[PDB]
C-alpha cells in the first residue's frame, strides 16, 4: 500500500498531535528561499483546503519568519488570515481557553515577542 498525497488526517486530533505541531514549528531555521517563496505561495495556497493541521502550522509559520516581524505585510496577511483561523480550530482542543492561547504562542514559537 504505496501513496504520496497527505499525511492522512485532516484537522480532527487531540492534544497528542497539538504537541507534535508546535515541534514543528518550534525551529527557526524554517525560513524559505525568496525565489522559491514565490512558488510557495502556491503550494502553501493549496494547503489551506487539502492540507492537514501539521501542514496548515507549517504554511501559516513560513509566512510569519518570511516577513521576519509580527505585523505581517498585506500580501502574507491574506493566506495567512485563513492559516490563522485554522491555527488556533485544530489546536483549540490542547488550549482549553481563548483564542489567544495560540495566536500569542505564536510570539513564543516564530519568536516576534
Amino acid at each position: 500500500g504505496s501513496h504520496m498525497g497527505s499525511v492522512g488526517l485532516r484537522e480532527i486530533i487531540s492534544e497528542e498531535d497539538v504537541k507534535q505541531v508546535y515541534s514543528i514549528l518550534k525551529e527557526k531555521d524554517i525560513s524559505v528561499d525568496s525565489t522559491t517563496w514565490n512558488r510557495r505561495y502556491r503550494e502553501y495556497m493549496e494547503k489551506i483546503k487539502t492540507g492537514s493541521v501539521f501542514e496548515i502550522a507549517e504554511v501559516l509559520r513560513d509566512l510569519y519568519l518570511l516577513k521576519g516581524d509580527k505585523d505581517l505585510s498585506f500580501g502574507e496577511r491574506k493566506m495567512l488570515d485563513t492559516a490563522r483561523s485554522l491555527l488556533i480550530k485544530e489546536l483549540s482542543l490542547a488550549k482549553d481557553c481563548s483564542e489567544d492561547e495560540i495566536e500569542s504562542d505564536l510570539k513564543k514559537i516564530f519568536n516576534l515577542a
